[PDB]
């Protein structure tokens, strides 16, 4: 964790156009459906991380889909031939790529043997060796997988016997485990021998957004899951192969969006995402819209663009109550607007308890340090209320508390640096997912730092 000292937004460019960088959980999951696709698709935007790279070796390394890279390498092109995979014999590095793994184990479960080998392996690092898998082994197993713990029981590494496949029929998953079980199920179902009754058991799963973000691309990708008539977390999965598209694009991140669009709402100044709008896969999308709209901004949405231009300075309004559900991610860039939306009512939102077991107690957090702004805020039984302020905010003294905690958490830190580009003197931001948005704010926004 490093320092950044976070200058006034003194004359923010009137317009500004931000790209951001792809959506991760969107890039991961087009990696595997094109393999298991039938067809060549050029896979754009995709968002390189230890996922991404662990994952596209991977897929290198089976045989029966084909990884390039054209375009000084912002493209994938991957060749499927409809999921016949088999075995290399080389073990599967996986590196500490949590996600990679869930997916690929489910993956590594259709693969033929081959002359060099009978089993797939997949491994990681030390952190990998200690990461628990056990509820999608269990699941596998219990759908005639042969899997074999080679360290410790419960993790990888794994050796997965090739030549079985997935029986299909029902497969019975824990609801309180990860949605990356279920999303990892669902994407290889088709593949089964016999059509997927994939049923939740044990109560509501958590993270039903990204179980519904996995059967959308499912649909783009030529396989339409269906819902039970009686039960709302059973998944009916035809069998089948998916068809590849020719062109697959990957779409930006709408999370990270919510931080140029809200310098926009916070400055009076007009930032247009050109790729990101109404029928986006990420209920962050619906920020501009569902968010900094009723707070007063000036707001155009289409299909795939979003623009947004803030009040004047000061005049942004309170939001009497708003469920961000959908958008959990996004309440902290609500948070920080509503920090000087001056009230009258405060600004409520509510659910957003799962946001207070991430990286920090994001809730609490944005209590704390909104206090240190001058910014009254109070958590509610399902969120947090904000008593938003004039841009009278505190004026920063230096080397005397200037600094704002972020607490390791990407996007406390991400969200505080607005805040305080509205103070009258520069902040540091302590103990700080997009590195280029402090780029951003520097060519872009043409904000000083440091
Ligand atoms: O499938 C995905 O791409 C994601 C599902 C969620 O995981 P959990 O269901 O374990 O919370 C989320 O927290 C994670 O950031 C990405």
């Amino acid at each position: 964790t490093d320092e950044v000292l976070v200058h006034p937004f003194t004359n923010p460019p009137k317009e500004n156009i931000i790209v951001p960088p792809g959506s991760k959980s969107i890039s991961n999951r087009a990696l595997i459906l094109a393999a298991l696709g039938n067809g060549t698709v050029r896979v754009k935007n995709l968002l390189h991380s230890d996922d991404t790279k662990h994952m596209l070796d991977a897929v290198a390394s089976l045989k029966g889909a084909e990884i390039s890279t054209e375009d000084n390498g912002e493209t994938i092109v991957v060749k499927g031939n409809g999921g016949n995979l088999v075995t290399s014999g080389e073990e599967l590095y996986l590196g500490n790529a949590g996600t990679a793994s869930r997916f690929l184990t489910t993956v590594a479960s259709l693969v033929g043997k081959s002359q060099a080998s009978d089993d797939v392996i997949l491994t990681g690092n030390a952190r990998m060796q200690e990461r628990p898998i056990g509820p999608l082994v269990d699941a596998l197993r219990s759908n005639g997988s042969e899997i074999e713990y080679l360290n410790k029981q419960g993790s990888l590494p794994l050796k997965i016997s090739a030549g079985n496949g997935l029986k299909g029929g029902r497969i019975e998953l824990a609801a309180t485990i990860s949605s990356q079980y279920v999303s990892s199920i669902l994407m290889c179902a088709p593949y089964a021998k016999e059509p997927v009754t994939l049923a939740l058991v044990g109560g509501k799963p958590i993270s039903q957004l990204y179980i519904d973000m996995t059967c959308a691309m499912m649909k783009s990708f030529g396989i339409e899951v269906t819902k039970s008539t009686t039960e709302e977390y059973t998944y009916h999965i035809p069998k089948g192969t998916y068809k590849n598209p020719s062109e697959y694009v990957i779409e930006s991140d709408a999370s990270s969006a919510t931080y140029p669009l809200a310098f926009a709402a916070m400055t009076g100044t007009s930032c247009t995402i050109p790729n990101i709008g109404s029928s986006s896969l990420q209920g962050d999308a619906k920020f501009a819209v569902d968010v900094l709209k009723p707070m007063g901004c000036k707001v155009e949405q289409t299909t795939t663009s979003t623009t947004v231009t803030g009040p004047p300075r000061g005049h942004l309004k309170p939001l009497p109550h708003v469920d961000m559900e959908p958008m959990t991610d996004a309440f902290l860039t609500a948070s920080v607007v509503a920090a000087v939306a001056k009230g009258g009512s405060s600004t409520s939102i509510t659910g957003i308890a799962n946001q207070r077991v991430k990286e920090c107690n994001r809730i609490e957090a944005m209590v704390t340090e909104l206090a240190k702004f001058g910014v009254p805020a109070n958590e509610l039984p399902d969120g947090i209320e904000i008593h938003g302020i004039d841009i009278e905010d505190l004026k920063t003294p230096e080397i005397s508390k200037r600094g704002v905690s972020s607490y390791d958490d990407h996007r406390v830190a991400m969200s505080f640096s607005l805040l305080a580009g509205l103070c009258k003197e520069p902040v540091l931001i302590l103990e700080r997912t997009w590195p280029g948005w402090w780029d951003i704010l520097h060519s872009k926004f043409k904000i000083e730092l440091d």
